[PDB]
């Protein structure tokens, strides 16, 4: 038949709609084979995907424009408008990115990453702050900075939305999403920055595998939107044992489920990368000119 090699993060959502998709048989509907393959973290899922030892990753629009200035045939199609989590411990002093001078600031995956591209340039526009001047940076995984976050070796975290619910339970508290952030910006709706990021090759030889895996996952969605009951199914791979954190990582996926067109997906994609990459013409580091052509699945 026809296999569609999908890479996932232990600690990722993917995951999730992933064995929805087995489960309900989604893949066999669409005439493939959804084979999951479990990657430990981003830089290896980056690697698979360069190497072509998956079909697609899930990751970042500003990721997957890097990837096809860099040359890459990769295709960017909407996963979540639910980004980023700037946590703070409860009751923290800190109600503006102004707080954060002075603070062990940890920051997931990388000086690169798109929600710390997103924080950075609210702070420069807001503030007229340059955060890695002024906050002492730690970059890594987001399960080794909700872990130091929790024993007190940072003061505050800038991570993956899951690790919200997760952190409240814990004494920590969401100061802004990077949601919060494009709204500040002006975006005209919900903006998906996280995506599937499919293969150039699979794409062209096997289109309609990447068609029937598009149309699994939002049968997937749309069952997880409208079948309560399908989420108890999919508990054991959210590590959500809280009730509370159960509950919180299901309101925040149902929230980010894209229910937009691709264009104007596109157009605000467009128009949010066109915005970052100035900041006082900053050229911050990470962004490009302007988004790579064809970009967007159709
Ligand atoms: O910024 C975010 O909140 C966020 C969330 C998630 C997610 O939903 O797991 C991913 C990412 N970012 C991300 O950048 C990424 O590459 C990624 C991969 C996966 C996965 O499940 O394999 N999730 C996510
Ligand atoms: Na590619
Ligand atoms: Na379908």
């Amino acid at each position: 038949g026809e296999t569609f090699r999908l890479g996932v993060l232990p600690f990722g959502t993917a995951s999730w709609e992933a064995a929805v998709i087995k489960a309900r048989g989604f893949d066999t509907a669409n005439g493939f084979t959804l084979d999951i393959v479990k990657l430990a973290g981003n830089d290896a899922a980056r690697i698979a995907f360069l190497g072509g030892q998956v079909d697609a990753i899930v990751g970042d629009l500003i990721f997957a424009a890097r990837l096809g200035n860099e040359g890459r045939g990769v295709r960017f199609s909407p996963y979540s408008t639910t980004e980023g989590a700037l946590m703070v411990p409860a009751g923290s002093p800190i109600t503006d990115l102004k707080g954060l001078a002075g603070k062990r600031l940890g920051v997931a995956g990388g000086a690169l990453d798109k929600n710390w591209i997103l924080l950075r340039a609210q702070a420069r526009e807001t503030a007229g702050l340059e955060l890695e001047n002024v906050a002492q940076i730690a970059y890594g995984a987001p399960p080794l900075l909700a872990q130091k976050l929790e024993t007190g070796e940072l003061d505050a975290a800038l991570l993956y939305w899951q690790f919200a619910a997760r952190l409240e339970a814990k004494g920590f508290k969401r100061l802004i999403s990077a949601d919060d952030v494009m709204r500040a910006f002006g975006a005209k709706g919900a903006v998906s920055l996280i995506g599937y990021l499919y293969e150039g090759h699979t794409v062209a030889d096997r289109g309609e595998v990447v068609r029937g895996f598009a149309r699994a996952s939002a049968a997937a969605k749309d069952a997880l939107a409208n079948e309560p009951a399908l989420w108890e199914t999919v508990r054991p791979l959210m590590a959500a044992e809280d009730d509370a954190t159960f509950a919180t990582l299901k309101r925040d996926f149902l929230a980010g489920i894209p229910r937009r067109p691709i264009a104007a997906e596109r157009a605000d994609g467009e128009r949010i990368y066109a915005a970052l990459d100035r900041l006082a013409g900053a050229q911050l580091l990470g962004v490009g000119k302007s988004l790579p052509p064809d970009l967007y699945l159709d």
